[PDB]
């Protein structure tokens, strides 16, 4: 019907997250339509499973005039850490909370970094608790201290839409503090461009099977990510070994013979001039020249803790665990940052990986950090470095 778009609420502790998804559920619905959502229901946010990744988050809904929004709120900072990271709730855009009567803080700081190391592509300010400042001059320096924030940072600082509002009495129902919710959809209307769909993306499928089929040939399997696969198109086979060029002969799913595969869709691709034995666990089909090979990367990653069925003990700078991408284990070896020898289950780190087989990768491919099959980790490549 309408165009998608994912969003949710970022900042600092108590500077009003929750209240301000209650308070856009409420305002919108009573102007344009849909469900209002109470605080005490975003604020109990339900417990969810991504891969033995226990994560707590809240999922609103709520509609503009011409888009519908899925919107992420959690109750925690480690459930914002595990979200960005994993990517279970992706966001094309994140609405900034900053409480006027505290200006930026240490988890507004921490927010911008992971969105900008997770790759959150757009960021939109929200100044809350102005019911509380009358001082225009103090709502000015904050404003101009969030600039400086997200700039340094590499967002735009100088361009970022900043609202000041007042969540709570929003919610509370005052005409003059509900336009400036109207204000904020507003702008998650015009500044966030509509997300690029999949099936326009180039071409790639993650190989999860292989077989020898009648008349010799090779069919590979798996679900298109993105992007079209058309016969008589040439691809190419990258990751684990030397990329090679192939030509699609066919695309079927079950019995159906089709001419093309779709984002979305498990097909099978027939490849012309390629054995069985060219092809390797954790490879990729992709549209020729669009994704590399890469054993060196720059993540954030998060160690799951002991109650969430990681690892009991810490790790070091020798550890040597194995990175699961897309369909397969690649043991790879890790450097930590400077100053940190140690790394606790539950803690968050920038980890620097060298694979000891290339897997095709660009920013923002979600991981997995495994021992002996079992998840303890997860992690998300911030900058390819080989
Ligand atoms: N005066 C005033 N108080 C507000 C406003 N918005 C939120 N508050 C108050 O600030 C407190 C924190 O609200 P909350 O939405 O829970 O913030 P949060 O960032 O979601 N907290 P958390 O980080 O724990 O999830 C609550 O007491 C709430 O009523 C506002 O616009 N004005
Ligand atoms: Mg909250």
């Amino acid at each position: 019907t309408k165009p998608h778009v994912n969003v949710g609420t970022i900042g600092h502790v108590d500077h009003g997250k929750t209240t301000l998804t209650a308070a856009i559920t409420t305002v919108l619905a009573k102007t344009y339509g849909g469900a209002a959502r109470a605080f005490d229901q975003i604020d109990n946010a339900p417990e969810e499973k991504a891969r033995g990744i226990t994560i707590n988050t809240s999922h609103v809904e709520y509609d503009t005039p011409t888009r519908h929004y899925a919107h992420v709120d959690c109750p925690g900072h480690a459930d914002y850490v595990k979200n960005m990271i994993t990517g279970a709730a992706q966001m094309d855009g994140a609405i900034l909370v900053v409480a006027a009567t505290d200006g930026p803080m240490p988890q507004t700081r921490e927010h911008i970094l992971l969105g900008r190391q997770v790759g959150v592509p757009y960021i939109i300010v929200f100044l809350n608790k102005c019911d509380m400042v009358d001082d225009e001059e103090l709502l000015e320096l904050v404003e101009m201290e969030v600039r400086e924030l997200l700039s340094q940072y590499d967002f735009p600082g100088d361009d970022t839409p900043i609202v000041r509002g007042s969540a709570l009495k929003a919610l509370e129902g005052d005409a003059e503090w509900e336009a400036k919710i109207l204000e904020l959809a507003g702008f998650l209307d015009s500044y966030i461009p509509e997300p690029e769909r999949a099936i326009d993306k180039p071409f790639l499928l993650p190989i999860e099977d292989v077989f020898s089929i009648s008349g010799r040939g090779t069919v590979v399997t798996g679900r298109v990510e993105r992007g079209i696969i058309k016969v008589g198109e040439e691809v190419e086979i990258v990751g684990i070994k030397e990329t090679q060029k192939s030509t699609c002969t066919g695309v079927e799913m079950f019995r159906k013979l089709l001419d093309e595969g779709r984002a979305g869709e498990n097909v099978g691709v027939l490849l012309r001039g390629i054995k069985r034995e060219e092809i390797e666990r954790g490879q990729v089909l992709a549209k020729p020249g669009t994704i590399k090979p890469h054993t060196k990367f720059e993540s954030e990653v998060y160690i799951l803790s002991k109650d969430e069925g990681g690892r009991h003990t810490p790790f070091f700078k020798g550890y040597r665990p194995q990175f699961y991408f897309r369909t397969t284990d690649v043991t790879g070896t890790i450097e930590l940052p400077e100053g940190v020898e140690m790394v606790m289950p539950g803690d968050n780190i920038k980890m620097v990986v060298t694979l000891i087989h290339p897997i095709a990768m660009d920013d923002g491919l979600r991981f997995a950090i495994r021992e002996g099959g079992r998840t303890v980790g997860a992690g998300v490549v911030a900058k390819v470095l080989s």
